[PDB]
């Protein structure tokens, strides 16, 4: 059994869904998520939810500068599956902020198969 997490990026005031908000995910060790293929090679992802399972990708933990950026799609959605447990705490860190917004505060989460909103304050 594996777990997933979804987020929806929204304007804090209007709740408009925001596209193109980019996030890195950190763990308690202060390392950041980098997806690889089964053979350790880098992969290209687009916006939205990433089906790690269907792609047989692997989760690895690297310096922030080397991490995968996960990006909200046109509906504001992003996330991934392939997490090993629902008990570990991670942090979603906004690194690429849409125009007209201030970054959301970092968001602690567990891979608990839920969806939650991440709010960007309009500038």
């Amino acid at each position: 059994t594996t777990y997933e997490r979804t987020f929806v990026k929204k304007d804090a005031e209007t709740k408009e869904v925001l596209e193109g908000a980019g996030f890195k995910i950190s763990n308690s060790d202060g390392k950041f998520l980098k997806l690889t293929d089964k053979d350790g090679q880098s992969v290209s992802i687009g916006e939205g939810f990433i089906d790690v399972l269907a792609n047989n990708y692997r989760l690895t933990w690297v310096a922030e500068s080397d991490a995968t950026v996960f990006t909200s799609d046109k509906s504001g959605k992003f996330g991934l599956n392939g997490f090993a447990d629902n008990t570990t705490t991670y942090t979603a860190v906004e690194t690429n902020v849409p125009d007209g917004y201030d970054a959301a505060a970092n968001t602690d989460f567990k891979a608990d198969n839920s969806s939650s909103d991440i709010l960007d304050a309009p500038s």
